[PDB]
DNA sequence: CTTAGTT
DNA sequence: TAACTAAG
DNA sequence: CTTAGTT
DNA sequence: TAACTAAG
C-alpha cells in the first residue's frame, strides 16, 4: 500500500506538481543582453504530429500559454523511436546572468554518508522543474512559435534546457525540506537537484521515515516516480553509485 | 701597423691555429651508443668539384686524414652561391654523452660591464673549432666517405656541426686567458664562444690592453680575423647589441 | 639528402 | 591531423 | 536545425 | 588546420 497511502506523493496518482511555497522566479538578465528572435526551423508532418499531443498536454495543464514575445527560440524533433518536443534555449542561455553553483558534486554528497545508517530509499522527481513557478516578466525569455496549419507560446513554469534550472531546483527543494530535515534529526537526507536518498538506522525508522517524507512532499507540491522508486532495501542505485552496507 | 706589428695573431698572416696547451680532446659516449653508418648520398659533379678545393686544404694542413671506421656521416652540397663541404652530424650528436652548459647567454654576460669601461675592442676568432686537437680514439666518430671518381676521412680538430663544440671551446679558452684576465686587473674580458669583447677606461689603456691579448691569442694558438676587427672605439657591434657609451 | 619541430 | 622551414 | 568543443 | 559528436 505505498501506492495507495500517499496518492498526492506520486506522478503516477497525484497529477502534476506545483511547489506552492515558492515564489514565482525571476531571471536576472546580463546588463548586456537584449532579446533574440530565432526563426523556427521547418518540420516534417509527422514529427510536428508527433509533438502536438505534449504542446496539448501542457497548454491544458497551464504550463505552456500564448505570448507575443520578441524573444524565439526553435523548437526540435527528436528521436526510443519516438519524438518528444525538445527547445534550443542555447542563445537565451547566453544572456542570462549565472549563479553561483550550489549544487553540490556526487562525491563530496556522499562524504557525509555515515556508515551506521544501512537502510535506502531512493526517489527520483518527476518533471521536477515545471513544480516552480515562472514569474510573469520572466516567462518572455523562452517564448518560442508554435503552429498546427500560429504565434508564440511560452511557459510558466521552470523550463527544459535553462541553463540554470538545476541549481534553482536544488535551491528550491532545500528551502522546501528545511523543516524536514530538523523534525527527523536520526535520518539522513540527501539532495541532488531531482534525486533524492533517505537513509536510516533500521528498517522501522526506514519506513517511518519513508512515510514522513512522501508525505511532506506530496503536500508541499512535488510528486515522485512510484515506478524508479527504491524503497527501504540495503542495496540502492543512487547517482550512479552502488550502496551494499556502504560501500561506493 | 695593427696588422704588422702582431703577425702570428690575425687569421689572414697567421695560417692556421693551435691550442698547443689543450690535451686533446675525447668524446665521451651515452652508455647505450653504438655506431651508425649512414651511406652517402650522390652528389652532381659540379658540387663534388666545388667541395674538392676544401677537402685539399684541410687535407694538406693535416686536419683531415684518412682512416676506416664504422661510424660514418653524410656530406652536403650547399650555396652566396658557392659550394662549401657541410657534415651532418646529427646522428652522432645523438649518441654523444651531453655537457653541462658554461656559455652564459649574452643577456647576463653584458650584465657584468661596468659603465666606468667606455672603450671597446671586438674580436671573432677565425676556425675558431679547428685550434683544438682530437684525441685519436675519438676521431672515429666523425668519419665520412669522400672520393673523387674513396674510402672514409675523418677530422683531427674539434668539428663543425659537434653540438659540443662550442661548450668546449669556451673552456678551452676561458682556461687559456685565466693567466691574461689576472696579469690586466682594470681590463674587462668577455667571452662567448668565439667573440671577445675587450672594455677599457682610456683609450690608452684600451690599446695597450689589445696588444697584450692580440699578443697572448697568438703565442696561444689561436688566429683572429684582421677583416670583421674592431678596435679601440667607443662604438661596437658585439653579439648583436649596440655599445654607444654604455647603451644596450 | 634528411629531419626536428612548428597553426 | 594537413606541409613547410631551417638546420645538420 | 545549429553549434561548443574535441587529435 | 582536416570533420565528428553530442547536446540544446
Ligand atoms: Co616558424
Ligand atoms: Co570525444
Amino acid at each position: 500500500t505505498w501506492l495507495s497511502d500517499f496518492p498526492q506523493a506520486w506522478a503516477e496518482t497525484g497529477g502534476m506538481g506545483l511547489a506552492v511555497r515558492q515564489a514565482p522566479l525571476i531571471i536576472p538578465l546580463k546588463a548586456t543582453s537584449t532579446p533574440v528572435s530565432i526563426k523556427q526551423y521547418p518540420m516534417s508532418q509527422e514529427a510536428r504530429l508527433g509533438i502536438k499531443p505534449h504542446i496539448q498536454r501542457l497548454l491544458d495543464q497551464g504550463i505552456l500559454v500564448p505570448c507575443q514575445s520578441p524573444w524565439n527560440t526553435p523548437l526540435l524533433p527528436v528521436k526510443t523511436n519516438d519524438y518528444r518536443p525538445v527547445q534550443d534555449l542555447r542563445e537565451v542561455n547566453k544572456r542570462v546572468e549565472d549563479i553561483h553553483p550550489t549544487v553540490p558534486n556526487p562525491y563530496n554528497l556522499l562524504s557525509g554518508l555515515p556508515p551506521s545508517h544501512q537502510w535506502y530509499t531512493v526517489l527520483d522527481l518527476k518533471d521536477a522543474f515545471f513544480c516552480l513557478r515562472l514569474h510573469p516578466t520572466s516567462q518572455p525569455l523562452f517564448a518560442f512559435e508554435w503552429r498546427d496549419p500560429s504565434g508564440q507560446l511560452t511557459w510558466t513554469r521552470l523550463p527544459q534546457g535553462f541553463k540554470n534550472s538545476p541549481t534553482l531546483f536544488d535551491e528550491a527543494l532545500h528551502r522546501d525540506l528545511a523543516d524536514f530535515r530538523i523534525q527527523h534529526p536520526d535520518l539522513i537526507l540527501l539532495q541532488y537537484v531531482d534525486d533524492l536518498l533517505l537513509a536510516a538506522t533500521s528498517e522501522l525508522d526506514c519506513q517511518q521515515g519513508t512515510r514522513a517524507l512522501l508525505q511532506t512532499l506530496g503536500n508541499l507540491g512535488y510528486r515522485a516516480s512510484a515506478k524508479k522508486a527504491q524503497i527501504c532495501q540495503k542495496q540502492v542505485k543512487y547517482l550512479g553509485y552502488l550502496l551494499k552496507e556502504g560501500q561506493r
